[PDB]
């Protein structure tokens, strides 16, 4: 639901941390 769990698994996104 947060930006957190989901944040460690969008490695594979353009620019996102």
């Amino acid at each position: 639901q947060a930006e957190r769990m989901s944040q460690i698994k969008r490695l594979l996104s353009e620019k996102k941390t």
